[PDB]
């Protein structure tokens, strides 16, 4: 009865059932919204029932019998209560079984359209979870209904509002971001979505712009695309043009066209590192995301890198020279350590005072992206760590310690190693720099483990059953093996001779298998390598490299200039980055070439 | 170890499989000298196997028809 | 590696728990396993998510 | 008319490089019906044998703007025949 009776009409969607007992509800002064009649268990109520239950026609008696009664809270708007399921409501369940004219009778019965749904199942959960958002008009969006999202933005009663934001400060263009997977089918899902909605936004609200808003962590749509790795959305997005009604939505305009000679002017509104927080610099940085590599390489952002960094090759240079120069000291200094040694070490002090602040600077700048990447920022505590010890070794020799040799050596030929970090400038070597790390370190440092173990292994049987007189020694004996300088002989003075040569013999074979195999190990990598995948690590090697040196040395905050060039596209002015192309396969701003 | 010339001439000889590393007694620092001995050595495995790579790359992305073409040309010249 | 350690060490034979969630379908009841994916190329034994 | 600016020059940077006449414009730019009626206009036809600034002719440009690209080749090939052929009756004894 009540509950369980009204729950198994409604399944069924007989309506005929559904009459009688509707006077009930106002002669037991209970309202349906209460929870006798919402199910306790997750707050949902008999109205969302009947629209899960698929239109019913029950749906509109249901709602007319509810008015019939004096009810305070119209049950259309009623949200379920369980934490899991929390502010999931009888619209978005319309939307959801993509029954177009379910969404309407409910909207002309005065349904909210704003209704949040701020459960666990709708965050973003690394568990079971779906994150279309917050909002009815997200879900439509998300879920490919453009009849339905149309009407709820056409709607004559209650239209729903473009700028509406989620419980994260994202509006439907963010939600699209979000639910992007770089898939062949989800990337023209969430491209054709995202023009559509553009496009109407033009005509619903032509004030607003809606690229522009920012979500409760400040990051506009564009830049939450680069920010979560979503790059099939964020090459749409960054070169993107249209026809005469919808030619100031476009970001990439041309300027003139002569013959086969094509210049494009890609839009710089946040693209370019002159703004605070712009996309290079959430790209570099910020982005955690695997295919980073894969985002410095498009077409507009290309360009821009290249021509940022020809601007800044002398100056990259000159900090390589300057540093080739410390190191013509720091090697004299070090050579000479038992006149002018003494006017060398003052400068080698204030050499590793005057990198210790620089890496400090770096460091205090940012922290996130030596955690998020280390590989990325590798050379970035080498440098931190060869200038502390340099200072700190100069402390020690002023303190007189005489403990500060074996320290003042190992910042010289750990700061040797971090000349290799200037490689990344040439095509070359910055290139074959790639594999120095990336795909050689990622697998060879296994190896340097079952090593020992083996050396260690072999090391202290040899010693025991010898007694090959010292762990130390036995240990240095077999690692001369690798080396080709491995001394193994039939000892006639052993107690037991054969033994312990079967050992070492045994030893020995083991390392061929060992080595031949860690050759064979990386040796796939080499054969299954994709070439643009490594060319792709130097670019961005470059793009980190540029963004970190254009705001200058820590002591001089040098001002940055905007790239680009500022002009009207129709009035509207944009930051434009000319790129130039030949097309022959084709058979505008300005009528004259320039 | 006494001389530069010396000194890069046995650290050379660990290429050709030559070099002879041992826990000297009379050194001043014998521990240290040898760490720093221990990761040369390393670094040569790593950066011969990594220039062995390096090269392998190059065997293993080549076109056929484009070694025939050069030795044509030098003919030609 | 896993099936010769589920059945515990040679001393204790430790028991084993059935793994997934005895349910029926329709009345019968069979043991499932839980397995979530995501499609967007698409484009029901209960009715609210869980 | 000889178009000798640097936009028509051969630079390293934004440049179109097409010859200086407009009989080679048409030809590079894949204007059958320009190139035809401009040979075989009753009044002033253009000349053949006309050169560039660099003496380069029609065939000539033909040959600079080839980029290899099988879009490209397929307009390099095309027009070079077409206007071999179109030469022949228009000055036979000129080669
Ligand atoms: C074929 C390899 C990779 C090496 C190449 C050089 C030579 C002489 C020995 C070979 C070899 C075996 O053919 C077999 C083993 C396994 C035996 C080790 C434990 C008894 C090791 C082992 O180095
Ligand atoms: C795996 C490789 C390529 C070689 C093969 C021979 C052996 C015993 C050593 C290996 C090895 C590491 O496994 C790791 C490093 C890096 C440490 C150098 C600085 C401490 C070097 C290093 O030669
Ligand atoms: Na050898």
């Amino acid at each position: 009865f009540d509950r369980d009776r009204l729950f198994s009409v409604v399944s069924r969607g007989v309506p005929e059932e559904l009459t009688g007992l509707l006077e009930y509800l106002r002669w037991n002064s209970k309202y349906l919204t209460d929870s006798a009649y919402t199910e306790g268990s997750t707050g949902k109520t008999c109205l969302m029932k009947a629209v899960l239950n698929l239109v019913n026609a029950c749906i509109m008696p249901l709602l007319q019998i509810d008015k019939d009664s004096g009810n305070p809270k119209l049950l259309v708007n009623a949200q379920c209560t369980d934490e899991f399921y929390q502010g999931h409501s009888a619209l978005h369940i319309a939307i959801e079984k993509r029954s177009l004219q379910c969404v309407k009778l409910l909207v002309e019965n005065g349904a909210d359209v704003h209704l949040r749904a701020c459960g666990r199942f709708f965050q973003k959960h690394q568990g079971t979870c779906f994150y279309f958002g917050e909002l009815p008009l997200s879900l439509a969006a998300c879920t490919k209904q453009w009849d339905v999202v149309t009407y709820l933005l056409e709607n004559p009663h209650q239209p729903a509002s473009l700028e509406a934001t989620d419980s994260l400060g994202n509006t439907v263009l963010h939600a699209l971001v979000m639910i992007a997977d770089n898939s062949p089918e989800n990337s023209a899902l969430v491209i054709h979505m995202y023009d559509g909605l553009l496009q109407m936004g033009a005509r619903l609200c032509p004030t607003v712009q809606l690229e522009e808003i920012s979500n409760h962590q400040g990051l506009t749509p564009l830049k939450l695309a680069a920010k979560e790795g979503k790059i099939e959305i964020f090459r749409h997005i960054l070169q993107r043009e249209f026809s005469g009604p919808y030619q100031p939505l476009s970001r990439k305009f041309t300027e003139w066209c002569y013959g086969p000679v094509r210049v494009s002017l890609y839009d710089l509104s946040s693209v370019d590192s002159w703004e605070k927080n712009s996309v290079l610099e959430i790209i570099a940085f910020h982005c955690k995301s695997p295919n980073r590599h894969r985002m410095v390489v498009l077409e507009p952002l290309n360009k821009l890198l290249q021509e940022k960094w020809d601007r800044l090759v002398s100056r990259f240079f000159f900090n390589f020279a300057c540093y080739l120069v410390y190191m013509f000291i720091f090697t004299v200094v070090a050579y000479h350590q038992p006149s002018m040694l003494l006017l060398g070490h003052i400068l080698i002090l204030l050499g590793g005072i005057y990198l210790l602040l620089g890496q400090l600077w770096y460091f205090w700048r940012r922290r996130l992206f030596i955690w998020i990447s280390f590989m990325d920022s590798y050379f970035e505590i080498l440098f931190l760590l060869q200038a502390l010890l340099t200072v700190l070794s100069q402390v020690l020799r002023f303190m007189e310690t005489e403990w500060y040799l074996p320290l003042l050596v190992l910042s010289l030929v750990l700061g040797w190693l971090n000349l290799l970090y200037y490689t990344r400038g040439f095509q070359h070597t910055g290139i074959y720099s790639v594999m120095i790390q990336k795909v050689i370190l990622r697998d060879l440092l296994r190896f340097l483990l079952v090593y020992l173990v083996f050396l260690f292994g072999f090391a202290v049987a040899l010693v025991s059953l010898s007694r090959y007189r010292s762990i130390l020694d036995a240990s240095l004996e077999l690692f001369k093996f690798t080396i080709g300088m491995g001394e193994l002989a039939f000892q006639e003075q052993l107690r037991f001779r054969g033994v312990v040569l079967l050992l070492l013999l045994a030893y020995v074979l083991l390392t061929y298998v060992l080595l031949l195999n860690m050759l064979i190990a990386l040796m796939s990598e080499t054969v299954n390598h994709v070439a643009d995948n490594s060319w792709s690590i130097w670019k961005l090697q470059k793009a980190i490299s540029v963004l970190e040196m254009e705001n200058g040395y820590w002591w001089c905050r040098r001002k940055k200039h905007r790239e680009g060039r500022l002009l009207k596209v129709g009035p509207d002015e944009r930051w434009c980055f000319r790129v130039e192309e030949v097309n022959w396969a084709a058979w505008t701003l300005s009528e004259d070439p320039s």
